[PDB]
C-alpha cells in the first residue's frame, strides 16, 4: 500500500510503471500537434492565454523556442488596439512579455489610473479578469515601478472583494488560488498538478492540450518515481533513516528538490540536490540537538579540515551523518570530475564548511543572549538556510566549462544567488530568533508592523531578481531557473502533515487517470 513515509513502499518505486509504450508514442503525436496549435493562426489575446496554459500546466520546457517564436511575433507587429484600453489583454501581454525577456514598460496601465490621484479606476473593481491579469502582472516588477505596486494593491484589495461573489466555480477557484500565491512564486510541478484539474474546466479548455498535459505528467512522474527509489535504497544504505533526526527527510528532501527542477534529462542532478537536502535536514537537527555540546566543534572542524582522521571520537549518531555528508560530498565533486572534468569536491566541502559554521554562529548567539540587527542575522542565515549549498552544488554540476574561476564567483554569493538565498531564508522565517523579532529588537516595532516590513522585503528581493533576469549575467540558463525555482519552492512549502502527504500523493504517487 502507497505510504511516503515508508521506506519499504519507497524502495519499491521504479521497478514497475504505468509507462505503456503506446502512452510514450501517443505523447510525440499530441506534442506535435500542440506545437501546431501554439505557431499557428490564433486571436492575440487568445494566443496568449493559450501559451500562458501551457506554461500553467507545467509544460514550458516542452514549447520554449514555439513560445518565444509566438510572442516575439505578438510583441513586434503592428496593431495594438486588440490590447490598449483593454484591461485583461494588456496585463496579460505585459506578464507573459516579462517572462519571456521582453520589456514592456509600467506606463502602460497609466490610462487605468485615475491622472490625479493615482488610483485604479472604480470602474474596474468587478473586472474579474482584468482584476486577476492585473495582479499576477504586478509581481514582475521591478524596484521604483510604483505604478506595479499600487496595481498589486489595488488588485488584491478588489479581488478579495468580488472573490464571494463569482459565478463561476472554477473562476472563482482561480482567483482565491491566486491570492494565495501569485503564479509568479508558485512551484512549477505543483502547479501543473492542480491546474490541469483546473484547466480540464475551462470554457476555453483545448481538449488536445489537456490530453498532451496528462500524458507527459504521467511520464515525468515515472521518472520521478524511478528516482525516490534508487534516493530511499541510498538513505536506507546511509541507516540515516533509523537515526533520531529529520523525521521524513528524505522525501520532503525530494519534494523541494521537485520545486527546485522537475525535468526528467536533470534526474542525475536532481538526485544529488534530493542528497543534499536529506544530509542539510539531518545535520541542522544534529546541530539543534547538541548544540552547545563540545561534539559539533569537533564535528566542524573536521569538515572545516575535510579529514576524517579523528572522526571515531564522535558518538555514533553524531558520526554516521558526518561520514554520510563527507561520502556523499566526495561523490558529488567525483561525479564533476568523471562527468564534467573538474573536481568539485573543494567546493562541496567548502560550502558544507560554511554551513556548519552559520549554526555554530546561530548557536553563539542563541547561548549568550545575543540579539542581532536584521542584516547581520540575515548575513548569518542566507547561509544556514542552506541554499547556498544546494545552489553552488547545481552549478558545479550544470555549467558548461566549470573553472575554478566560475565556482569562486558563484560561491561568492553575488547579487543575484544571494538575493535567492535571502528570500529561502525570509520566507522560510514567515512561515514559521528569526527575521520578525529580529527586526522588533532593531526598532521597537510591533509583531503586525515586522511581519509587514518582512513581507515588504519578500517583494522587495523579488523585485531585484526580475530585473536580474533582464540584465548582462555570468549564468546560463539552468541555473537561472534553479536560482528562481528554489525560492518559488520555498513560498509553496512555507505557505500540515496531511497537507505534504497529499502533495506528495498527488504529485508523485498517483498517475493521472486517462
Amino acid at each position: 500500500p502507497a505510504n511516503l513515509w515508508d521506506y519499504d513502499f519507497l524502495q519499491s518505486l521504479g521497478r514497475h510503471s504505468s509507462v505503456t509504450e503506446e502512452h510514450v508514442g501517443l505523447a510525440e503525436k499530441l506534442k506535435g500537434e500542440v506545437k501546431s496549435l501554439i505557431t499557428g493562426p490564433m486571436e492575440p489575446l487568445a494566443k496568449l492565454e493559450f501559451i500562458d496554459s501551457v506554461r500553467r500546466l507545467g509544460l514550458k520546457y516542452q514549447f520554449e523556442t514555439e513560445m518565444k517564436e509566438a510572442l516575439a511575433n505578438i510583441s513586434k507587429d503592428g496593431y495594438d488596439s486588440w490590447w490598449v484600453d483593454n484591461l485583461r489583454a494588456t496585463a496579460l501581454r505585459f506578464r507573459l512579455l516579462r517572462e519571456n525577456g521582453i520589456f514592456v514598460p509600467q506606463d502602460v496601465f497609466e490610462r487605468f489610473q485615475n491622472k490625479e490621484t493615482g488610483k485604479f479606476k472604480n470602474e474596474l473593481c468587478e473586472d474579474v479578469k482584468g482584476l486577476l491579469n492585473l495582479y499576477e502582472a504586478s509581481f514582475l516588477g521591478w524596484e521604483g515601478e510604483d505604478i506595479l505596486d499600487e496595481a498589486r494593491t489595488f488588485s488584491t484589495a478588489q479581488l478579495k472583494n468580488v472573490e464571494g461573489k463569482i459565478s463561476s466555480p472554477n473562476l472563482a477557484k482561480i482567483v482565491h488560488h491566486a491570492l494565495d500565491l501569485p503564479l509568479h512564486w508558485r512551484a512549477i510541478r505543483y502547479e501543473a498538478r492542480w491546474f490541469i484539474d483546473i484547466y480540464e474546466d475551462e470554457e476555453d479548455m483545448n481538449p488536445t492540450l489537456l490530453k498532451y498535459a496528462k500524458l507527459d505528467f504521467n511520464i515525468v512522474q515515472s521518472f520521478h518515481q524511478a528516482e525516490i527509489g534508487r534516493l530511499a535504497r541510498w538513505w536506507v544504505g546511509t541507516g540515516l533513516d533509523k537515526l533520531p533526526f529529520a523525521r521524513n527527510g528524505l522525501i520532503q528532501s525530494y519534494m523541494y528538490a521537485i520545486g527546485m527542477l522537475f525535468e526528467p534529462h536533470l534526474g542525475e542532478v536532481r538526485e544529488m540536490e534530493a542528497k543534499v537536502g536529506a544530509l542539510i535536514t539531518t545535520i541542522d537537527d544534529v546541530y539543534d540537538v547538541y548544540g552547545t555540546m563540545e561534539e559539533l566543534e569537533l564535528f566542524t572542524d573536521i569538515t572545516e579540515r575535510w579529514d576524517i582522521n579523528r572522526v571515531d571520537q564522535l558518538p555514533r549518531n553524531i558520526r554516521m551523518p558526518l561520514l554520510t555528508m563527507f561520502n556523499t560530498s566526495n561523490d558529488i565533486g567525483y561525479w564533476a570530475l568523471k562527468e564534467r572534468g573538474f573536481n568539485g569536491i573543494p567546493y562541496t566541502a567548502k560550502v558544507w564548511a560554511d554551513q556548519l559554521k552559520s549554526y555554530t554562529k546561530e548557536a553563539k548567539w542563541f547561548h549568550e543572549g545575543h540579539k542581532p540587527t536584521l542584516e547581520e542575522y540575515l548575513e548569518n542565515a542566507l547561509v544556514s538556510i542552506g541554499f547556498p549549498n544546494l545552489l553552488v552544488t547545481s552549478y558545479l554540476l550544470t555549467v558548461d566549462n566549470p573553472t575554478k574561476e566560475k565556482l569562486d564567483y558563484v560561491d561568492s554569493l553575488p547579487l543575484f544567488v544571494r538575493a535567492s538565498c535571502i528570500l529561502c531564508r525570509i520566507i522560510n522565517d514567515l512561515g514559521t530568533l528569526k527575521s520578525i523579532q529580529c527586526y522588533m529588537n532593531e526598532t521597537g516595532a510591533s509583531q503586525e508592523v515586522a511581519r509587514e516590513h518582512i513581507e515588504g522585503l519578500v517583494r522587495m528581493w523579488w523585485k531585484r531578481l526580475n530585473k536580474c533576469l533582464f540584465e548582462p549575467s555570468p549564468f546560463t540558463e539552468p541555473f537561472l531557473s534553479f536560482t528562481i525555482n528554489v525560492v518559488r519552492g520555498s513560498h509553496f512549502f512555507y505557505q500540515a502533515e496531511s497537507w505534504t502527504k497529499n502533495q506528495g500523493m498527488s504529485v508523485l504517487i498517483h498517475p493521472i487517470t486517462l
